[PDB]
């Protein structure tokens, strides 16, 4: 494996082991991974981090009533960019009706990016990942490494 | 000002303004600066972060209970450099004797390094700070920023 191989790995590594840490606290949580198409002009609205990845960084942020909390996070390759970020709300009629606005911007910003976003449920716990206007619910944690590494 | 100039002040700011939070809540904190005295050996204790400062990731670092709260945020080059980071227990006989670790390991670190260390004790919320062995205590706002620009 490449350094750049090894790198990815890392970060997915970070990735799924603060997912999985928030779903089973039920902490909400709204993360987007930039991939080919540019996000400057959602990352510009929050507040720059260019942090590297840790699964401690990730969890904290996301930690309620704490001033990263709300909007989301985007990470550019290895670096986290930027916490409580805006994403555009979708208007599809496929997102469940309960489902509140995390999961409406995850949706909303994979309808104008190729980025990937995983969403975790402050009610249920659940683990959501939106790509390319669809919302695909209720993931494991084997399903949501395997994304990762396919994305 | 020039780009230096501001760029230092804007990170006074949000130092001050985590700390006054911190300070409020009766948050520990520990926030050693490096300046001359390279402190690599101790930053590389930590998680790595590498991140822009703000007040707000200060804030998220430092939430009771949460991965990174665990130790010493080190600055250096204007970046929060590692979180959670080890720094010696000073010995000191002469350190107020209803202080605890936190307040030990800052004095400790400014034994043997020209760093300035701010402290929020968890007990009180008072700020205080190490330098050259001597640990400054209740602080007011005021007193904390002039340390800051001295520095
Ligand atoms: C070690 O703690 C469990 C996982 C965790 N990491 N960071 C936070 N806040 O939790
Ligand atoms: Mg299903």
């Amino acid at each position: 494996p490449t350094p750049v191989e090894e790198a990815q790995q890392k970060t997915i590594e970070a990735i799924t082991k603060a997912i999985n840490y928030m779903a089973k606290r039920r902490i909400g949580a709204l993360l987007t991974i930039e991939r080919d198409t540019g996000m400057g002009d959602y990352i510009e609205t929050g507040i720059p981090l260019n942090a590297k990845v840790s699964s401690e960084l990730l969890i904290n942020i996301f930690i309620p009533n704490t001033p990263l909390h709300d909007g989301a996070v985007i990470m550019k390759n290895n670096e986290i960019a930027a916490a409580a970020c805006y994403l555009p709300l979708s208007e599809s009629p496929f997102i469940s009706k309960e489902l509140g606005t995390r999961h409406r911007a995850a949706v909303g910003i994979s309808e104008v990016t190729d980025s990937l976003t995983i969403i975790v449920s402050e009610e249920t716990g659940g683990v959501s990942v939106a790509k390319n206007g669809d919302l695909h619910r209720e993931l494991t944690e084997e399903a949501l490494k395997e994304m990762l590494e396919a994305e």
